[PDB]
């Protein structure tokens, strides 16, 4: 496929090392550019556990609504939401959408401490299916993203997987997978990644990731216009410790793979 | 100045028409580009729209649980939000934020007809102090965005002046601007525009703007890491009327503005 050509292209254009997994619910067909790679998650590991949480709160049903602490040192380094709230408290529901939509560390962090650290995180990848992931640190150290590092990483096919049965399979209950759906469409942190190579009128939810070494991240779930939903997992890093964001690789991966 | 040059050599660059407005309220200084030319709004008309409803809802405290019937006859051209609820209603709230956050046409047009037409909008804002801004039609029109049309236009300074006003000032009450200020902070759609060109440290609220001519605007409420706030209006439009957006012109203008 063209396709394949194109996504080297833009890898090689880009300097750095780009994954892509591309679920078409529509037959199930598949698009995959190292989509058998480990790649640094950073904050789209944010799903995960805001998920994880919605299923605890599938068994303890007020859990969504449960006060929790934020104290002046749970800040971490991007706290937009949770530095509203020190020395007062956000319920698991705030928290996990300040996490999802804002991209908000502290909130990631409570999350990860509610579900008994970065390996309750992991676990409950593995409940639904999920070998692949992995979570071990907490923020911001997650978003490291050291070449040949394992640690808090994926690969895209992985992803896309689970991230197709968490927002458009039975992973979660129909009200916390719904919830989950509405968290991500009211992501404010996408417009410059997988929805800038997008048409216009398809509708999108998304979480974006950036770290070290130019990481930088998207995975979306895609309702076209006219078409069955699609999941899309664009991934991408760079050989330089300090190098810049590149959403536009993003951008450009996803403009590809949906002309094809 | 430096600023000024490097906004000229962008502009040069551009293939289009460059506003800037941008107002530091630490001091009351201003950086301005053409902030005296009218350019179309286009969909930043909608934040005088929301903040109309807002100021209604002073005096009408129910107003934004309203419930407001959506018929498939109102569907326009972009309605992410409004098609969900077809043959069902949204409320006043639904709207504001759909209108705001989703960019939605038939939201904003539900805005319109509660502020009793284009005039209603024009009207408020003739009211808290703006003679520049004209809301004449209703969407999908009102992107038209012809040049030398001044139908739904403004002037940077006077947008910029605006936005100040409602969201750091007294033109809403304090609940109101609160609730403005939360609307805006949640837009999903901002990040390739001004966001794109300032720290990520940075907190914004925006609102974004395309139509037709390639116009591709933005304006924002920005509290910086450490200073007080920011408003910047960046308005661009394009001399053919097929063109493309340049959302990154946009983020090119926020970076040169908030370097100097």
């Amino acid at each position: 496929a063209d396709v394949q050509q194109k996504l080297a292209e833009l890898e090689r254009q880009s300097g750095g090392r780009l994954g892509v997994a591309l679920i078409n619910t529509a037959d199930n067909s598949q698009i995959l550019y190292r989509a058998d790679e480990r790649f640094p998650m950073c904050s789209t590991s944010k799903v995960m556990a805001a998920a994880a949480v919605l299923k605890q709160s599938e068994t303890q049903k007020q859990l969504l609504n449960q006060p929790v602490e934020i104290k002046p040192a749970d800040l971490v380094n991007y706290n937009p939401i949770a530095e509203k709230h020190v020395n007062g408290t956000m319920t698991l529901a705030e928290l996990s959408a300040a996490a999802l939509q804002y991209s908000d560390n502290t909130a990631m962090n409570k999350l990860i401490a509610q579900l008994g650290g970065p390996g309750g995180v992991t676990a409950f990848a593995r409940a639904i299916g999920d070998e692949t992931f992995r979570l071990d640190r907490t923020e911001p150290t997650l978003n490291t993203a050291i070449p040949g590092d394992p640690r808090d990483t994926t690969t895209p096919r992985a992803m896309a997987q689970t991230l197709r049965q968490l927002t458009l399979g039975h992973a979660l209950g129909e009200t916390q997978r719904a919830q989950l759906v509405t968290w991500l469409k009211g992501n404010t942190t996408g417009a410059a990644s997988i929805r800038a190579g997008l048409p216009a009128s398809w509708v999108v939810g998304d979480k974006t990731g950036s770290g070290g070494y130019g990481t930088t991240n998207d995975i979306a779930v895609i309702w076209p216009k006219d078409r069955a939903p699609l999941i899309l997992v664009t991934y991408f890093t760079q050989p330089q410790p300090k190098a810049e964001s590149r959403r536009d690789v993003l951008a450009s991966a996803a403009k590809i793979v949906t002309d094809g």
